C-alpha cells in the first residue's frame, strides 16, 4: 500500500484493517500522525495488536483524535474517569445515539483476552447506503429518525470530516422515523436494518492482548459475539467526542 | 341525502352505494344523469337492483360514462363484442393495469346468480392513500411502478375528474418499483398492499338478478370470492376507456 | 333451506345468517328454539331484525344459550348488570380469551344505530383452520398460546357442542407460544393472523335498529369498523359463558 | 487443546480452526490421521495454510475422508476429472443439495489469491437447530422440504458419523416444505433461514496461497463474498461423497 511510516493490513475489501509497525508508547510525528488516521478514514475501524500501553498513554492517544469524554454510566477505572471497562449490544448498534451529539469514535483495548472467542463484529454503513439504488437513497434522503433510552437524527449522515454519506439508524435506540405512523415506520426500518447487516457489508475482529483498536462510531454498526461463556474478558475504553450528526 | 331524482343507500361510510327509483330501460335526463355521475364519483362503486335491461341497453348505458371498448381475451357474446361474460382474480387488484391506458369503469350486469355466495369485494384506494401519514405520501409521491403480464405508471395518481389522489399499485399486475432492486421493490409494495387491503377500507357487494353495477377502475381495487362452488354464476360486462393515469 | 319454523337468509357461503319469521318478545317452543340453535351452529353468527325486546326479554332470551354472566369492566346499564352497553377492538379479536373460561357467545341488540357505517365485520375460525394444510395443520396442533391483559389455551381448540376443530388465536390477548423464543412465537402468529383476517373468510353485519345479533365467542373473530366518526351507535350486550376451551 | 501430533488454533467459539504441524506432501499416520479427523467432526470446518501440494496429492488426501466424486458441471482440470475450479452462492447455501445424496464435504485449495478480500464465509447449522426452543424443535422435528435446481430431504438431519442433530434447508435449492401451501412453507422457511444466517453462528476464512481447507457439506452453510472484483482468484476442489441424508 501506499504508506511509508505504518504496516497496513486490511481486513477486508469493505471495512477494517490491522497496523504495526509503530511504538503506541511512543510520541509519534504529524507524517505517521497523518498516515494513522488517513488510515482510521479509509478502513472505518482500526487495530494495532501488542501496544502494551498504560492509561495515560491510552487517553493521550485518544485525544489525538478528539476530546475525551466519559460516557455516564459503564463504570470508569477509580483513579481515570475517562477510561472506561467492560466484562446488552448483541444487537447491531452504534454507540450512544440517543445524545443530541454521539461519540465521533471510540478507543478500545485489550487487558486480559481469552485464547479465541469473544469476537467483535463491525460493519460498514457507508457500504450500507452505498449498495441501495439511486432511487431508494433518493426516497429517503430528506427522513428523520427518533432514537431514544431522546432525540432525532436524520436517516442518511454526511460525515463531518470525510463527506461520505452514510446510513444512520440502529435497531437498539431508534424508535420510529418521525412522521410517520408506527406500521409504515416498522416497515422501512426493517428492510434497511434486514440489508444493512447483510455479510458482505461485515467484518470480524479477534482479540488478542494489549490490541489496541479505534471504531468510526457515526458510519459502522458492531455487535458483541457471546462465545466466551467461562472463560475472561477484560478490556477497557475510552470515548471521543463527536458533533452532531447532520445530512 | 341531497338526491332529488335517484334513491341512494350507501352501503359503508367508505365506498359503496345502491341506487334505485330509475328504469334503466328508459333513456333518463341531464338532471337524473347528473346525479348517477355525481353518486358513482362520490362512492367509487355503484349497483342498480332489479334493472331487467338488454344487452343494446346496457352498451348505451355504459357509453354515458365513456367510450366503451372491447377488451381482447374475455369471450364476448357472440352478436356484441363489447358486451363480455363471466362464469384469476381472487387476489385483490384493478383490472387490465399493464396498459399503457387502462380501464376507466366497467359496468357489470347480473345474468343468472346464487341465492348467496358469490360476493364481489371492492376496497377504495382513495381511502388507502389517504391514510398515509404526510410524511410517507411525500416519501412516495414521486414513485413509478412496472405493470405487466408492459408498462410504467406512477405509483400514487390523480383522478382524471375529481382531482383526488389515489394509491395504485396491484399485487396481481406490478412487478417492481422502477429503479430499485427487488428487494427494496418488494419490501415497499408489501407494506403498502397490507395496508390497502385493510378490513377498514374495504366493501362487499350482494349479488341478486339484474342488477346492474359500475365501478371505478383507477381509484378502487376489487376481488372474487371463491364460495360458490357448485352454484352457477353468469354475470356479463361491458368495458369503458380512461386516458392514461397520471400524477 | 330446510327450515320450517324460521326464515333463514345465510350473508355468505363461509359464515353468518339472517333469521325473520319469529317474534323474539313472545316464548318460542323446542321446534322453533331447536331451528334457532341449530343455525347458530352452522352459521355461526346469527342476527334477527326488528327484534322491539326489552333487556328483561334480552336476558331470558340469553339464558337460553348458557348461563349469563356480567363482563367485570364495560358498564352495565344500572338496573341490569347482566346487561352491558356500547356507545379497543379494531383489531380482529375473539372476547376475553384472557380467561381460564372465556364467553361462549355474544348476545347483541341494536337500540340507537347510524343509517349507514357502524358494520361489525365476523370471520371464521373453523375455516381458517380448515384451510390450513394437512401437514401445517398436523405442525401445530399441539401447541399452545399465552393469552394476556393471564392464561393458557390451545392453539386449536375442538367446539364443546360441534366438535369442529377451531383455529384460536388472536392478536389483541396473545403474547406468545408457550415454550418458543419470541422471534419464533411471533412468525408463526404473524402467519396464522395474516392467514386468518383473509377477505374470502369474513362477513359484514350491516347494523339496523332492534336487530339482535348472536355470535359464537370460541370459533368466530369480530371487529369493530371506526366509519361514523360524528354519529351515534348505542347497542347493548349480555354475555354467555362457556367451559374453558380445549382440544 | 487435547492434541498431541497437530497445533490447533480454533477460530471461534462456534466452527472453524485453523491446523499447523503437519507436512501435507507426506503420508501421515492413523494417529496423526485420527486427530485431523477428530478434529473436523468437532470444528466443522478446517484449514491448513500453506501447503504445497500436487493435484494427485491434493485427490489422495481428499480420498482418506472419503470416495472423490466428480460434480457433473464446474469444469475439470483435464488431466483430473476429480480435481474442480473455481475462477452464484453469494447467498448462503451448502453444495447440491438437490441430489438424492449430496457431498459430505470438500476439499478446497488455495492456487492464485488476492493479498485481501475474498474470503469465504461459513456457518454451523448444528448451532442453527441448538439455538431453536425445544417446543419448536419438536415442532418441525417431523417436516420434509423439496430440493431442486428434483428431491426430498428431512428438514432436521442427523450427522451419519457423530450423531448430532443438524438443521438442513437452504434458500439457493429448497422450493418448499413438502405437503404445505406455499404461503405456509415461505412462512417457516424464511424464519429458519433469517434464524440461521445470524451472525454469531457465522466465521469467515481469510485465503492465503497454499491453504487447503475442508469443510462438511451436510453441517453447514457457506458463502463467497464479492469484495475482490478486479483480482485474480484461482481455488481448486475435490468433492467427497456422503450418503443420503437422514433423520
Ligand atoms: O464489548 C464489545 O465487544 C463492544 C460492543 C459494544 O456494544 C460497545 O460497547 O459498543
Ligand atoms: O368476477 C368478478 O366477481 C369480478 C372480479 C374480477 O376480477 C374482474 O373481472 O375484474
Ligand atoms: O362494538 C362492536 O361492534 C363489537 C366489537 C367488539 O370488539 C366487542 O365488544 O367484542
Ligand atoms: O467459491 C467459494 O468461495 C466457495 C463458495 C461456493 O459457493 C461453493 O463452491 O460451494
Ligand atoms: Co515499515
Ligand atoms: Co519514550
Ligand atoms: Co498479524
Ligand atoms: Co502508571
Ligand atoms: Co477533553
Ligand atoms: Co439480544
Ligand atoms: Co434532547
Ligand atoms: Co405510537
Ligand atoms: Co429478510
Ligand atoms: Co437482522
Ligand atoms: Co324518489
Ligand atoms: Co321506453
Ligand atoms: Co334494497
Ligand atoms: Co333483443
Ligand atoms: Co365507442
Ligand atoms: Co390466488
Ligand atoms: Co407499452
Ligand atoms: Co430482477
Ligand atoms: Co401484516
Ligand atoms: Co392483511
Ligand atoms: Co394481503
Ligand atoms: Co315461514
Ligand atoms: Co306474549
Ligand atoms: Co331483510
Ligand atoms: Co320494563
Ligand atoms: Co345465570
Ligand atoms: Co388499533
Ligand atoms: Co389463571
Ligand atoms: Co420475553
Ligand atoms: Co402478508
Ligand atoms: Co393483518
Ligand atoms: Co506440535
Ligand atoms: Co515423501
Ligand atoms: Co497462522
Ligand atoms: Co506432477
Ligand atoms: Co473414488
Ligand atoms: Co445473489
Ligand atoms: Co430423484
Ligand atoms: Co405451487
Ligand atoms: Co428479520
Ligand atoms: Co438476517
Ligand atoms: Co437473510
Amino acid at each position: 500500500n501506499k504508506y511509508r511510516f505504518i504496516d497496513v493490513q486490511p481486513l477486508t475489501g469493505v471495512l477494517g484493517a490491522e497496523i504495526t509497525g509503530v511504538d503506541l508508547r511512543e510520541p509519534l510525528d504529524d507524517s505517521t500522525w497523518n498516515e494513522i488516521l488517513d488510515a482510521f478514514h479509509t478502513y472505518q475501524v482500526i487495530y494495532f495488536p501488542g501496544q502494551a500501553i498504560t492509561n495515560e498513554q491510552h487517553i493521550a492517544f485518544s485525544r489525538r483524535f478528539g476530546p475525551v469524554d466519559p460516557v455516564p454510566i459503564l463504570k470508569s477505572i477509580e483513579g481515570y474517569p475517562e477510561v472506561q471497562m467492560i466484562r446488552i449490544g448483541d444487537d447491531w448498534h452504534t454507540d450512544s445515539t440517543f445524545l443530541d451529539a454521539p461519540p465521533a469514535a471510540v478507543v478500545m483495548r485489550a487487558i486480559e483476552v481469552p485464547e479465541y472467542g469473544g469476537d467483535t463484529g463491525f460493519l460498514s454503513m457507508y457500504s450500507a447506503w452505498e449498495t441501495l439504488s439511486p432511487t431508494m437513497q433518493a426516497t429517503i434522503e430528506g427522513l428523520n429518525v427518533v432514537h431514544s433510552a431522546e432525540t432525532v437524527h436524520p436517516l442518511v449522515v454526511t460525515h463531518p470530516v470525510t463527506g461520505r454519506r452514510a446510513l444512520y439508524c440502529n435497531q437498539v435506540y431508534c424508535q420510529k422515523i418521525q412522521g410517520m405512523t408506527d406500521a409504515e415506520s416498522k416497515s422501512l426500518l426493517q428492510f434497511l436494518y434486514e440489508h444493512a447487516t447483510k455479510f458482505d457489508f461485515t467484518c470480524r475482529v479477534r482479540w488478542k492482548k494489549d490490541q489496541v483498536l479505534v471504531w468510526d462510531n457515526l458510519c459502522t454498526m458492531h455487535r458483541a459475539v457471546p462465545d466466551y461463556a467461562g472463560k475472561f474478558r477484560y478490556l477497557t475504553r475510552t470515548t471521543v467526542a463527536g458533533d452532531k450528526p447532520s445530512r
